[PDB]
């Protein structure tokens, strides 16, 4: 049902718990997760995202997502 998949990441300050809070905010939110990225220095995560979940963690942006990139609203490939 989600507008497709994403892949966000999560600055170098974000805490543990909270990212999987955010995630799992998307989870019981709407969007889902289907694979994550737990890589030395490297925080983020990809899976299924919508418009509405990016919003969300899309204004915050800066002070818990590093780069956002939607896969979702593309259309036309």
């Amino acid at each position: 049902g989600s507008a497709g998949k994403f892949i966000v990441i999560f600055k170098n300050d974000v805490s543990e718990d909270k990212i999987r809070e955010t995630k799992d905010e998307v989870i019981a939110e709407g969007g889902t997760i289907t694979n994550e990225y737990n890589m030395p220095g490297m925080k983020g995560f990809a899976g299924e995202l919508t418009p509405q979940s990016l919003t969300k963690f899309q204004g915050l942006q800066g002070d818990l997502i590093d780069s956002i990139e939607e896969d979702g609203i593309v259309t036309t490939q």
